């Protein structure tokens, strides 16, 4: 299959006006960046809502992944379990953001804009969905196999969703948070894969990215110790090939430079009185 090029972008999906947009829509800019990483009870409670909405969104437009979909498809599919669940897709319209989630095929590192573009046996897709209600969002992704999927494919995405899954695992209140990005790392690493550095998690609350970020690779200075009522999110983006990459003009899209395929997985996570818990299941 050839290295992709951009589809063609459908009008923006409308959202019912009775549901509360994020005071960043249709600004250049967001006011986020400074919010606190620990949340209140009542944010807590909130975020759960916001999350089960944000996976049943994500496992909706996950199903519709087969050969012959596009990934405008996708990206109606979340857009409409979102809205009739009463949540605004927080990609929308987030910094001139177009689409309800980003739609991440193949050679594509990240934040892919939902298209004309077909999805062809053997392709890889990862789904990123963002619901906010209540006040607060809730963050998760996957990597969907296409048909017929390459065992090295096969492979890279279920050893991104274990190296995911066991950065989870590890998180717990007084544990330093560099931890995360050493599990990740050693993991990639042992069967041959590269971390993306450039991307990192982030604090999500009331806002989308709060100012607190979650290295995925191997960083030791990183001195921040995990807090019981923290909320984060674990989104490692794992390369076949070398880390170098391109954005596409449309300002969004990341490509790996060598054209290699790529994987990710997300959840949003909460550090409990003794541990961790997932935000984002159905
Ligand atoms: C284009 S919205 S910013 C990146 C999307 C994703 N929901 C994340 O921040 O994990
Ligand atoms: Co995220
Ligand atoms: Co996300």
């Amino acid at each position: 299959r050839t290295a992709l090029s951009p589809g063609v972008l459908s009008p923006t999906r409308p959202v019912p006006n009775w549901i509360a947009r994020p005071e960043y829509v249709g600004k250049p800019a967001a006011q986020e960046g400074s919010e606190p990483w620990v949340q209140t009870p009542e944010v807590i409670e909130k975020m759960r809502v916001a999350g089960r909405i944000a996976a049943g969104a994500l496992a909706e437009a996950g199903k519709a992944v087969a050969p012959g979909v596009t990934t405008d498809e996708l990206d109606r599919i979340a857009h409409e379990y979102l809205v009739d669940n009463g949540a605004y897709p927080s990609t929308l319209g987030y910094k001139g953001f177009p689409k309800s989630c980003c739609t991440s095929l193949n050679e594509v590192i990240c934040h892919g804009i939902p298209d004309s573009t077909v999805i062809t046996d053997g392709d890889i897709v990862n789904i990123d969905v963002t619901a906010y209600i209540g006040g607060v969002h809730g963050d998760t992704n996957a990597t969907f196999p296409a048909g017929d999927v390459a065992d090295e494919h096969r492979l890279l995405v279920d050893r991104t969703r274990e190296a995911t899954m066991r950065a989870i695992n590890t998180v717990k209140p007084g544990r330093a948070l560099s931890v995360i990005g050493r599990v990740i790392e050693s993991y990639a690493n042992r069967f041959g894969y590269n971390v993306v550095r450039d991307f990192t998690g982030h604090g999500i609350g009331t806002t989308f990215h709060n100012g607190l970020v979650v290295l995925h690779y191997d960083q030791p200075a990183v001195e921040t110790i995990m807090q019981p009522g923290m909320t984060f999110t674990i989104e490692p983006m794992i390369n076949l090939g070398a880390l170098d990459y391109e954005i596409w003009d449309d300002g969004w899209t990341v490509v790996t430079k060598d054209r290699k395929w790529t994987a990710q997985f997300e959840h949003t996570l909460l550090v409990t009185d003794t541990g961790v818990e997932i935000l984002t299941c159905l």
